[PDB]
């Protein structure tokens, strides 16, 4: 992971770029804290001309122990868009995780628990290993399990920020095909620190339905229902504890 206070992506869309452009003003995207900050679009270098990239805050900019989990979230990854060649490959990974079932599907996971280097939980696991909503579950709770303790006090950020994502998307202004939500914090945070985050990322597939078209459905509140669902099981059962 880099360490500088920004980091920059290249623009694989422009289906991507607008996004990023259009709700960098909006107070209920940015203002309620659900996407990263997003300072611009800016073109380097590449061969004989320019390419776009996008500028983004490091959301884990001075963490000292990363901990973080990527959850993909919907009912189905592709899109219209998808290729046909990569459609195959796109329905096995949705029906053999938890994708079409919950809405939400394991993603990766890194933990740093003092013995480096930090142990890494391949994405890949989700058609086996993680591929139902108790082993799912099982997995978020690891992402709380610091090695010394379980992180508790966490747990009501986590679905704080659920909730302001349902209640955004409860508006339906756009489906969202191949996101994630993205849970990240530092083991060496207080509560004060405010070291732990939760955003959603990856939009080169969304769509502005009062701009274009998209029949299919994303399933994403859904999704977003079944994660909040399985936060308050963990904080339950992290009462006792």
């Amino acid at each position: 992971h880099p360490d500088g206070q920004y980091l920059l992506k290249p623009c694989l869309s422009h289906r991507e770029r607008d996004f990023y452009l259009h709700i960098k003003d909006d107070k209920e995207w940015t203002g309620t804290g659900i996407i990263p900050k997003f300072y611009g679009v800016e073109l380097h270098e590449f061969g004989f001309g320019e390419l776009e990239f996008i500028r983004m805050e490091n959301l884990m900019y001075k963490y000292k122990r990363p901990f973080v989990l990527d959850l993909k979230i919907g009912t189905q990854t592709w899109d219209p868009e998808t290729a046909s060649s990569k459609m195959k490959k796109r329905l096995v990974v949705d029906s053999t995780s938890t994708t079409t079932s919950l809405g939400v599907r394991f993603s990766g996971m890194e933990r740093n628990i003092g013995e480096e280097k930090p142990i890494l939980y391949s994405r890949y696991l989700c058609t086996h290993e993680v591929n139902t909503r108790d082993s799912l579950k099982e997995y978020i709770k690891l992402f709380f399990n610091d090695g010394k303790k379980y992180r508790k006090e966490l747990v009501p950020y986590f679905i704080s920020q659920l909730d302001k994502m349902i209640e955004v998307m409860k508006k339906r202004e756009y489906k969202m095909f191949s996101s994630s939500v993205l849970f990240v914090y530092d083991s060496t945070t207080t509560l004060e620190d405010k070291k732990y985050n939760c955003k959603m990322i990856d939009f080169a597939h969304n769509w502005i339905l009062s701009e274009e078209e998209c029949t299919v459905e994303d399933g994403f509140l859904f999704g977003l229902n079944n994660l909040k669902s399985i936060l308050e099981d963990i904080e339950n059962e992290f009462k006792s504890l």
